[PDB]
Protein backbone atom coordinates (compact mmCIF):
# COMPACT_ATOMS: atom_id res chain seq x y z
CA UNK A 1 0.00 0.00 0.00
CA UNK A 2 0.89 3.72 0.25
CA UNK A 3 1.73 5.85 3.58
CA UNK A 4 -0.67 8.76 4.76
CA UNK A 5 -0.67 11.94 2.40
CA UNK A 6 1.97 14.62 3.13
CA UNK A 7 4.50 17.44 1.36
CA UNK A 8 6.88 15.49 -1.58
CA UNK A 9 10.58 14.80 0.06
CA UNK A 10 14.20 15.77 -1.30
CA UNK A 11 16.92 13.55 -1.46
CA UNK A 12 18.35 14.00 2.29
CA UNK A 13 16.87 17.27 3.84
CA UNK A 14 13.31 15.57 3.64
CA UNK A 15 10.78 18.23 4.68
CA UNK A 16 13.24 20.57 5.83
CA UNK A 17 12.18 23.86 3.12
CA UNK A 18 9.00 22.71 4.17
CA UNK A 19 8.92 23.59 8.33
CA UNK A 20 3.68 20.04 12.32
CA UNK A 21 -0.03 21.84 12.79
CA UNK A 22 1.06 23.88 10.02
CA UNK A 23 0.68 21.56 7.40
CA UNK A 24 -2.36 19.65 8.81
CA UNK A 25 -4.91 21.83 7.06
CA UNK A 26 -3.68 20.68 3.71
CA UNK A 27 -3.33 17.24 3.88
CA UNK A 28 -5.47 16.57 6.96
CA UNK A 29 -5.28 14.92 10.35
CA UNK A 30 -2.95 12.18 9.45
CA UNK A 31 -0.14 12.66 7.00
CA UNK A 32 3.53 12.13 6.51
CA UNK A 33 6.53 13.86 6.97
CA UNK A 34 10.21 13.28 6.19
CA UNK A 35 12.49 14.78 9.27
CA UNK A 36 15.25 14.23 6.70
CA UNK A 37 16.35 10.71 6.04
CA UNK A 38 13.63 9.25 8.06
CA UNK A 39 9.89 9.00 7.60
CA UNK A 40 7.27 9.89 10.07
CA UNK A 41 3.60 9.57 11.00
CA UNK A 42 2.01 12.59 12.33
CA UNK A 43 -2.10 12.27 14.38
CA UNK A 44 -3.46 15.79 14.66
CA UNK A 45 -7.06 15.97 16.90
CA UNK A 46 -8.38 14.28 19.56
CA UNK A 47 -10.35 11.69 17.44
CA UNK A 48 -6.81 10.65 15.71
CA UNK A 49 -4.85 10.14 18.32
CA UNK A 50 -7.73 7.85 20.22
CA UNK A 51 -8.11 5.88 17.21
CA UNK A 52 -4.57 4.83 16.80
CA UNK A 53 -3.16 5.04 20.96
CA UNK A 54 -6.60 3.33 21.90
CA UNK A 55 -8.86 1.52 19.41
CA UNK A 56 -5.27 0.02 18.36
CA UNK A 57 -3.65 -0.18 21.48
CA UNK A 58 -0.81 -2.95 21.16
CA UNK A 59 0.00 -1.95 17.33
CA UNK A 60 0.62 2.15 18.12
CA UNK A 61 2.43 0.85 21.33
CA UNK A 62 6.19 1.12 20.32
CA UNK A 63 8.76 4.06 21.03
CA UNK A 64 10.46 5.89 19.21
CA UNK A 65 14.00 7.80 19.34
CA UNK A 66 15.20 11.17 20.53
CA UNK A 67 18.55 11.00 18.95
CA UNK A 68 20.05 13.23 21.32
CA UNK A 69 19.54 11.14 24.32
CA UNK A 70 19.49 7.94 22.37
CA UNK A 71 23.44 7.33 22.70
CA UNK A 72 22.93 7.49 26.58
CA UNK A 73 19.09 4.94 27.08
CA UNK A 74 20.34 3.27 23.86
CA UNK A 75 16.86 1.37 24.19
CA UNK A 76 16.92 0.33 27.69
CA UNK A 77 15.12 1.80 30.58
CA UNK A 78 11.20 1.81 31.02
CA UNK A 79 10.76 5.21 28.76
CA UNK A 80 12.71 3.98 25.80
CA UNK A 81 12.53 0.29 25.71
CA UNK A 82 10.40 -1.49 23.48
CA UNK A 83 9.30 -5.48 23.19
CA UNK A 84 9.56 -7.53 26.34
CA UNK A 85 11.97 -5.27 27.77
CA UNK A 86 9.42 -2.52 28.35
CA UNK A 87 6.34 -5.00 29.47
CA UNK A 88 8.63 -6.31 32.15
CA UNK A 89 9.93 -3.27 33.45
CA UNK A 90 6.89 -1.20 32.98
CA UNK A 91 5.36 -4.22 35.11
CA UNK A 92 7.53 -4.09 37.88
CA UNK A 93 8.05 -0.21 37.51
CA UNK A 94 4.24 0.18 38.43
CA UNK A 95 3.75 -2.40 41.27
CA UNK A 96 6.88 -1.33 42.89
CA UNK A 97 5.83 2.39 43.29
CA UNK A 98 2.44 0.85 44.21
CA UNK A 99 3.66 -0.84 46.88
CA UNK A 100 5.34 2.01 48.77
CA UNK A 101 -0.99 7.02 50.82
CA UNK A 102 2.98 6.25 51.48
CA UNK A 103 3.85 8.67 48.06
CA UNK A 104 0.61 11.18 49.22
CA UNK A 105 2.63 11.35 53.04
CA UNK A 106 5.54 11.85 51.61
CA UNK A 107 4.28 14.41 48.91
CA UNK A 108 2.27 15.96 52.44
CA UNK A 109 5.81 15.98 54.06
CA UNK A 110 7.41 18.08 50.84
CA UNK A 111 4.80 20.62 50.75
CA UNK A 112 4.91 20.85 54.80
CA UNK A 113 9.01 21.51 53.88
CA UNK A 114 8.36 23.79 51.07
CA UNK A 115 6.27 25.84 53.28
CA UNK A 116 8.91 25.81 56.45
CA UNK A 117 10.98 27.42 53.54
CA UNK A 118 8.92 29.75 51.89
CA UNK A 119 7.97 31.27 55.10
CA UNK A 120 12.11 31.84 55.79
CA UNK A 121 11.96 34.46 52.59
CA UNK A 122 9.48 36.48 54.65
CA UNK A 123 7.80 37.63 51.10
CA UNK A 124 10.75 38.72 49.14
CA UNK A 125 10.71 38.74 45.32
CA UNK A 126 12.52 35.35 44.62
CA UNK A 127 12.29 33.04 41.24
CA UNK A 128 10.36 29.72 42.45
CA UNK A 129 12.55 27.87 39.12
CA UNK A 130 14.83 26.31 41.86
CA UNK A 131 12.46 25.35 44.27
CA UNK A 132 9.64 23.60 42.10
CA UNK A 133 12.56 21.66 40.27
CA UNK A 134 13.83 21.04 44.15
CA UNK A 135 10.09 19.33 45.28
CA UNK A 136 9.22 17.43 42.37
CA UNK A 137 12.95 15.57 42.24
CA UNK A 138 12.89 15.13 46.03
CA UNK A 139 9.01 13.29 45.30
CA UNK A 140 11.62 10.89 43.32
CA UNK A 141 14.35 10.92 45.17
CA UNK A 142 12.35 9.34 47.69
CA UNK A 143 10.72 6.87 45.47
CA UNK A 144 14.33 5.70 44.34
CA UNK A 145 16.44 6.61 46.51
CA UNK A 146 14.62 6.21 50.19
CA UNK A 147 14.96 9.66 51.12
CA UNK A 148 15.06 13.60 50.30
CA UNK A 149 17.56 16.16 50.39
CA UNK A 150 18.07 20.04 52.17
CA UNK A 151 16.99 22.30 49.41
CA UNK A 152 20.52 24.36 50.81
CA UNK A 153 22.22 21.18 50.01
CA UNK A 154 25.23 21.76 47.42
CA UNK A 155 25.43 17.92 46.51
CA UNK A 156 21.81 18.27 45.33
CA UNK A 157 21.86 21.61 43.69
CA UNK A 158 25.11 20.61 41.88
CA UNK A 159 23.03 17.84 40.41
CA UNK A 160 19.95 19.86 39.80
CA UNK A 161 21.88 22.60 37.85
CA UNK A 162 23.62 19.80 35.98
CA UNK A 163 20.29 17.93 35.24
CA UNK A 164 18.01 20.97 34.17
CA UNK A 165 20.77 22.74 32.09
CA UNK A 166 19.90 19.39 29.69
CA UNK A 167 16.19 19.64 29.88
CA UNK A 168 17.20 23.70 28.73
CA UNK A 169 19.89 21.78 26.22
CA UNK A 170 17.33 19.07 24.50
CA UNK A 171 14.17 21.31 23.91
CA UNK A 172 16.60 23.93 22.07
CA UNK A 173 17.33 24.56 18.06
CA UNK A 174 20.81 23.23 18.46
CA UNK A 175 19.37 20.01 19.41
CA UNK A 176 15.82 20.42 17.27
CA UNK A 177 18.46 20.51 14.02
CA UNK A 178 20.29 17.51 15.93
CA UNK A 179 17.15 15.28 15.13
CA UNK A 180 16.76 16.05 12.03
CA UNK A 181 20.70 14.94 10.88
CA UNK A 182 22.01 12.82 13.73
CA UNK A 183 24.30 10.79 12.00
CA UNK A 184 26.24 13.42 10.45
CA UNK A 185 26.35 15.73 13.69
CA UNK A 186 27.05 12.93 15.81
CA UNK A 187 30.81 13.85 14.94
CA UNK A 188 30.96 17.71 15.68
CA UNK A 189 30.43 19.55 18.65
CA UNK A 190 27.13 20.73 19.84
CA UNK A 191 24.29 20.22 22.59
CA UNK A 192 24.50 16.25 22.50
CA UNK A 193 28.08 16.71 23.92
CA UNK A 194 27.03 18.34 26.75
CA UNK A 195 23.62 16.61 26.61
CA UNK A 196 25.55 13.31 27.21
CA UNK A 197 28.13 14.45 29.93
CA UNK A 198 25.71 15.58 32.33
CA UNK A 199 23.57 12.10 31.66
CA UNK A 200 26.16 10.24 31.68
CA UNK A 201 27.53 12.20 35.68
CA UNK A 202 23.88 11.59 36.82
CA UNK A 203 23.95 8.22 35.51
CA UNK A 204 27.95 8.15 38.08
CA UNK A 205 25.86 9.39 40.54
CA UNK A 206 23.09 6.71 40.10
CA UNK A 207 26.12 3.76 39.98
CA UNK A 208 27.10 5.27 43.33
CA UNK A 209 23.74 4.95 45.13
CA UNK A 210 22.92 1.67 43.84
CA UNK A 211 26.22 -0.03 45.24
CA UNK A 212 25.38 2.05 48.39
CA UNK A 213 22.30 0.64 48.44
CA UNK A 214 23.56 -3.34 48.01
CA UNK A 215 26.14 -2.75 50.73
CA UNK A 216 23.63 -1.87 53.29
CA UNK A 217 20.98 -3.99 51.65
CA UNK A 218 18.31 -5.70 54.32
CA UNK A 219 16.35 -8.12 51.95
CA UNK A 220 13.43 -8.55 53.86
CA UNK A 221 12.52 -4.97 54.82
CA UNK A 222 13.17 -3.08 51.55
CA UNK A 223 13.05 0.43 51.36
CA UNK A 224 12.89 1.69 47.96
CA UNK A 225 12.57 1.10 44.21
CA UNK A 226 16.32 0.34 43.74
CA UNK A 227 15.98 -2.05 47.20
CA UNK A 228 13.31 -4.25 45.10
CA UNK A 229 15.07 -4.37 42.18
CA UNK A 230 17.94 -5.32 44.13
CA UNK A 231 16.22 -8.62 45.19
CA UNK A 232 14.94 -8.74 41.90
CA UNK A 233 17.77 -9.12 40.29
CA UNK A 234 19.26 -11.39 42.30
CA UNK A 235 16.17 -13.71 42.35
CA UNK A 236 16.73 -13.88 38.63
CA UNK A 237 20.81 -14.09 38.52
CA UNK A 238 20.20 -17.54 36.93
CA UNK A 239 18.49 -16.54 33.95
CA UNK A 240 20.17 -15.10 31.06
CA UNK A 241 16.99 -14.00 29.48
CA UNK A 242 15.75 -11.74 32.07
CA UNK A 243 15.73 -7.74 31.75
CA UNK A 244 16.18 -7.07 35.09
CA UNK A 245 20.49 -6.27 34.87
CA UNK A 246 22.30 -3.43 35.99
CA UNK A 247 22.21 -1.25 32.69
CA UNK A 248 18.05 -1.54 33.19
CA UNK A 249 18.36 -0.25 37.18
CA UNK A 250 20.46 2.93 36.10
CA UNK A 251 18.77 3.54 33.26
CA UNK A 252 15.45 3.08 34.73
CA UNK A 253 16.16 5.13 37.49
CA UNK A 254 17.30 8.29 35.09
CA UNK A 255 14.15 7.69 33.29
CA UNK A 256 12.44 7.93 36.27
CA UNK A 257 14.31 11.24 37.03
CA UNK A 258 13.91 12.53 33.59
CA UNK A 259 10.17 12.45 33.35
CA UNK A 260 9.46 12.76 36.73
CA UNK A 261 10.25 16.25 37.51
CA UNK A 262 11.05 18.91 34.28
CA UNK A 263 7.44 18.19 33.45
CA UNK A 264 5.50 18.66 36.74
CA UNK A 265 7.94 21.68 37.80
CA UNK A 266 7.29 23.43 35.00
CA UNK A 267 3.14 22.76 35.56
CA UNK A 268 3.30 24.24 38.59
CA UNK A 269 5.88 26.69 37.42
CA UNK A 270 3.03 27.78 34.91
CA UNK A 271 0.52 27.47 37.24
CA UNK A 272 1.29 30.04 39.75
CA UNK A 273 2.16 31.93 36.57
CA UNK A 274 -1.48 32.00 35.55
CA UNK A 275 -2.50 32.55 39.53
CA UNK A 276 -0.76 36.19 39.42
CA UNK A 277 -2.09 36.82 36.03
CA UNK A 278 -5.89 35.77 37.24
CA UNK A 279 -6.17 36.62 40.99
CA UNK A 280 -9.98 36.21 40.93
CA UNK A 281 -9.28 32.45 40.10
CA UNK A 282 -6.51 32.65 43.20
CA UNK A 283 -9.02 33.76 45.90
CA UNK A 284 -11.94 31.43 44.77
CA UNK A 285 -9.04 28.35 45.25
CA UNK A 286 -8.49 29.76 48.17
CA UNK A 287 -12.25 30.16 49.64
CA UNK A 288 -12.91 26.76 48.19
CA UNK A 289 -9.46 25.88 50.74
CA UNK A 290 -10.95 27.50 53.08
CA UNK A 291 -14.58 25.33 52.67
CA UNK A 292 -13.32 22.31 52.79
CA UNK A 293 -9.77 22.21 54.45
CA UNK A 294 -9.81 25.60 56.39
CA UNK A 295 -6.85 27.03 58.02
CA UNK A 296 -5.25 24.66 60.91
CA UNK A 297 -4.76 20.82 58.94
CA UNK A 298 -2.80 20.60 55.42
CA UNK A 299 -4.76 19.30 52.63
CA UNK A 300 -5.45 15.85 52.03
CA UNK A 301 -5.96 13.69 48.44
CA UNK A 302 -9.64 12.95 50.16
CA UNK A 303 -10.30 16.88 49.71
CA UNK A 304 -9.55 17.12 45.85
CA UNK A 305 -13.11 14.97 45.40
CA UNK A 306 -14.67 18.23 47.62
CA UNK A 307 -12.68 21.08 45.99
CA UNK A 308 -13.85 20.72 41.90
CA UNK A 309 -13.31 24.24 41.45
CA UNK A 310 -9.84 23.99 42.17
CA UNK A 311 -9.61 20.25 40.38
CA UNK A 312 -10.80 22.02 37.45
CA UNK A 313 -8.73 25.18 37.86
CA UNK A 314 -5.47 22.18 37.97
CA UNK A 315 -6.86 20.65 34.99
CA UNK A 316 -7.03 23.94 32.61
CA UNK A 317 -3.04 24.76 34.08
CA UNK A 318 -2.22 21.28 32.03
CA UNK A 319 -4.00 21.99 29.59
CA UNK A 320 -3.54 25.29 28.69
CA UNK A 321 -0.25 24.21 29.93
CA UNK A 322 0.40 22.00 27.00
CA UNK A 323 3.89 20.96 28.12
CA UNK A 324 4.55 17.94 25.81
CA UNK A 325 2.82 19.16 22.89
CA UNK A 326 4.16 17.20 20.03
CA UNK A 327 3.72 13.80 22.77
CA UNK A 328 6.94 11.52 23.39
CA UNK A 329 7.67 9.72 19.99
CA UNK A 330 5.94 6.17 19.29
CA UNK A 331 6.24 3.41 16.27
CA UNK A 332 4.06 0.87 15.11
CA UNK A 333 5.02 -2.77 16.03
CA UNK A 334 3.85 -4.46 12.82
CA UNK A 335 2.74 -3.23 9.48
CA UNK A 336 -1.19 -1.23 10.20
CA UNK A 337 -3.98 -0.15 8.95
CA UNK A 338 -4.80 3.19 9.45
CA UNK A 339 -7.64 4.91 7.86
CA UNK A 340 -6.60 3.27 4.26
CA UNK A 341 -3.19 4.24 4.59
CA UNK A 342 -0.24 1.29 5.81
CA UNK A 343 2.03 2.19 8.32
CA UNK A 344 5.24 0.03 7.72
CA UNK A 345 6.53 -2.44 10.85
CA UNK A 346 8.73 0.49 12.98
CA UNK A 347 7.66 3.91 11.21
CA UNK A 348 7.77 6.72 13.50
CA UNK A 349 4.43 8.00 15.19
CA UNK A 350 3.92 11.55 16.45
CA UNK A 351 0.59 11.96 18.69
CA UNK A 352 0.33 15.66 18.88
CA UNK A 353 -1.07 15.89 22.28
CA UNK A 354 -1.27 19.91 21.35
CA UNK A 355 -4.38 19.39 18.90
CA UNK A 356 -6.40 17.44 21.47
CA UNK A 357 -5.74 19.83 24.30
CA UNK A 358 -6.80 22.95 21.75
CA UNK A 359 -9.65 21.32 20.33
CA UNK A 360 -12.56 23.49 19.71
CA UNK A 361 -14.87 19.93 19.46
CA UNK A 362 -14.14 20.11 23.24
CA UNK A 363 -12.87 23.57 24.84
CA UNK A 364 -15.20 26.30 24.09
CA UNK A 365 -12.36 28.89 24.15
CA UNK A 366 -9.14 26.52 23.38
CA UNK A 367 -6.44 29.46 23.91
CA UNK A 368 -8.21 31.26 27.03
CA UNK A 369 -7.43 29.98 30.44
CA UNK A 370 -11.23 29.19 31.59
CA UNK A 371 -11.29 26.31 34.40
CA UNK A 372 -15.13 26.48 33.11
CA UNK A 373 -13.84 23.97 30.72
CA UNK A 374 -14.23 21.18 33.36
CA UNK A 375 -17.33 22.44 35.22
CA UNK A 376 -20.86 21.50 34.63
CA UNK A 377 -23.67 23.27 35.13
CA UNK A 378 -23.85 21.98 38.73
CA UNK A 379 -20.53 22.79 39.88
CA UNK A 380 -19.31 19.70 39.35
CA UNK A 381 -16.04 18.11 38.00
CA UNK A 382 -16.85 16.94 33.76
CA UNK A 383 -13.87 15.45 31.77
CA UNK A 384 -14.38 15.50 28.26
CA UNK A 385 -12.11 13.19 25.45
CA UNK A 386 -9.72 16.52 24.70
CA UNK A 387 -7.75 16.22 27.85
CA UNK A 388 -4.95 13.95 27.22
CA UNK A 389 -1.55 15.50 28.71
CA UNK A 390 -0.58 12.54 29.82
CA UNK A 391 -1.37 11.14 26.36
CA UNK A 392 -3.24 7.34 26.76
CA UNK A 393 -3.32 3.82 25.78
CA UNK A 394 -0.22 1.55 26.21
CA UNK A 395 1.98 4.19 26.87
CA UNK A 396 0.19 6.37 28.97
CA UNK A 397 2.32 8.02 31.82
CA UNK A 398 3.31 6.08 34.17
CA UNK A 399 3.76 8.85 36.77
CA UNK A 400 -0.16 10.19 35.86
CA UNK A 401 -1.38 9.93 39.80
CA UNK A 402 1.92 10.63 41.35
CA UNK A 403 2.13 13.45 38.93
CA UNK A 404 -2.10 14.63 39.79
CA UNK A 405 -0.71 14.22 43.58
CA UNK A 406 1.66 16.75 43.45
CA UNK A 407 -0.07 19.30 41.73
CA UNK A 408 -3.52 18.91 43.88
CA UNK A 409 -1.16 19.20 47.27
CA UNK A 410 1.41 21.61 46.35
CA UNK A 411 -0.71 23.89 44.69
CA UNK A 412 -3.42 23.64 47.71
CA UNK A 413 -0.67 23.42 50.23
CA UNK A 414 1.22 26.93 49.17
CA UNK A 415 -2.06 28.89 48.10
CA UNK A 416 -3.27 27.80 52.47
CA UNK A 417 -0.67 29.46 53.82
CA UNK A 418 0.28 32.18 51.28
CA UNK A 419 -0.84 35.01 48.88
CA UNK A 420 0.92 35.70 45.83
CA UNK A 421 2.42 39.24 43.93
CA UNK A 422 4.57 40.53 42.03
CA UNK A 423 6.09 43.64 40.70
CA UNK A 424 4.49 43.03 37.04
CA UNK A 425 0.59 44.32 36.79
CA UNK A 426 -1.78 41.21 36.05
CA UNK A 427 -3.12 42.87 32.43
CA UNK A 428 0.46 42.61 31.73
CA UNK A 429 1.53 39.19 32.57
CA UNK A 430 2.93 37.11 29.16
CA UNK A 431 2.52 33.62 29.16
CA UNK A 432 5.06 33.08 26.12
CA UNK A 433 7.21 29.73 26.53
CA UNK A 434 11.39 30.22 26.78
CA UNK A 435 12.37 27.48 24.77
CA UNK A 436 9.59 24.81 22.71
CA UNK A 437 10.50 21.24 22.05
CA UNK A 438 9.91 18.12 23.35
CA UNK A 439 9.17 20.10 27.09
CA UNK A 440 7.61 23.59 27.15
CA UNK A 441 9.05 26.10 29.34
CA UNK A 442 7.75 29.62 30.09
CA UNK A 443 9.28 32.56 30.66
CA UNK A 444 11.16 33.44 34.22
CA UNK A 445 9.45 35.56 36.72
CA UNK A 446 9.42 36.59 39.89
CA UNK A 447 6.94 36.33 43.10
CA UNK A 448 6.22 36.85 46.75
CA UNK A 449 5.00 34.50 48.77
CA UNK A 450 3.05 36.26 51.42
CA UNK A 451 1.79 34.54 54.87
CA UNK A 452 -1.58 35.02 56.07
C1 LIG B 1 2.41 17.11 34.88
C2 LIG B 1 3.35 16.17 34.87
C3 LIG B 1 3.51 15.12 33.73
C4 LIG B 1 3.07 15.17 32.43
C5 LIG B 1 2.31 16.26 31.68
C6 LIG B 1 3.48 13.94 31.76
C7 LIG B 1 3.20 13.58 30.45
C8 LIG B 1 3.62 12.44 29.80
C9 LIG B 1 3.45 12.11 28.39
C10 LIG B 1 2.70 12.96 27.35
C11 LIG B 1 4.06 10.91 28.17
C12 LIG B 1 4.17 10.14 26.85
C13 LIG B 1 3.24 8.94 26.84
C14 LIG B 1 3.30 8.34 25.47
O1 LIG B 1 4.41 7.93 25.02
O2 LIG B 1 2.26 8.26 24.75
C15 LIG B 1 4.59 10.41 29.44
C16 LIG B 1 5.27 9.22 29.63
C17 LIG B 1 5.93 8.77 30.78
N1 LIG B 1 5.91 9.35 32.06
FE1 LIG B 1 5.05 11.27 32.34
N2 LIG B 1 4.16 13.16 32.70
C18 LIG B 1 4.19 13.83 33.93
C19 LIG B 1 4.80 13.37 35.09
C20 LIG B 1 5.50 12.18 35.30
C21 LIG B 1 5.99 11.66 36.58
C22 LIG B 1 5.84 12.46 37.89
C23 LIG B 1 6.58 10.44 36.37
C24 LIG B 1 7.32 9.49 37.35
C25 LIG B 1 6.98 9.36 38.63
C26 LIG B 1 6.47 10.14 34.94
C27 LIG B 1 6.92 9.00 34.31
C28 LIG B 1 6.71 8.66 32.99
C29 LIG B 1 7.26 7.49 32.32
C30 LIG B 1 8.17 6.43 32.94
C31 LIG B 1 6.77 7.59 30.85
C32 LIG B 1 7.02 6.59 29.72
C33 LIG B 1 5.89 5.58 29.74
C34 LIG B 1 6.16 4.47 28.76
O3 LIG B 1 6.86 4.73 27.74
O4 LIG B 1 5.71 3.29 28.97
N3 LIG B 1 5.79 11.20 34.33
N4 LIG B 1 4.33 11.40 30.40
CL1 LIG C 1 12.23 12.92 25.38
C1 LIG C 1 11.11 12.87 26.71
C2 LIG C 1 10.76 11.65 27.25
C3 LIG C 1 9.94 11.62 28.36
C4 LIG C 1 9.43 12.80 28.91
C5 LIG C 1 8.47 12.75 30.01
C6 LIG C 1 7.65 11.71 30.39
N1 LIG C 1 6.86 12.11 31.43
C7 LIG C 1 7.18 13.36 31.68
N2 LIG C 1 8.15 13.79 30.85
C8 LIG C 1 9.80 14.01 28.34
C9 LIG C 1 10.66 14.05 27.25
Amino acid sequence: GKLPPGPSPLPVLGNLLQMFLRLREKYGDVFTVYLGSRPVVVLCGTDAIREALVDQAEAFSGRGKIAVVDPIFQGYGVIFANGERWRALRRFSLATMRDFRSVEERIQEEARCLVEELRKSKGALLDNTLLFHSITSNIICSIVFGKRFDYKDPVFLRLLDLFFQSFSLISSFSSQVFELFPGFLKYFPGTHRQIYRNLQEINTFIGQSVEKHRATLDPSNPRDFIDVYLLRMEKDKSDPSSEFHHQNLILTVLSLFFAGTETTSTTLRYGFLLMLKYPHVTERVQKEIEQVIGSHRPPALDDRAKMPYTDAVIHEIQRLGDLIPFGVPHTVTKDTQFRGYVIPKNTEVFPVLSSALHDPRYFETPNTFNPGHFLDANGALKRNEGFMPHSLGKRICLGEGIARTELFLFFTTILQNFSIASPVPPEDIDLTPRESGVGNVPPSYQIRFLAR
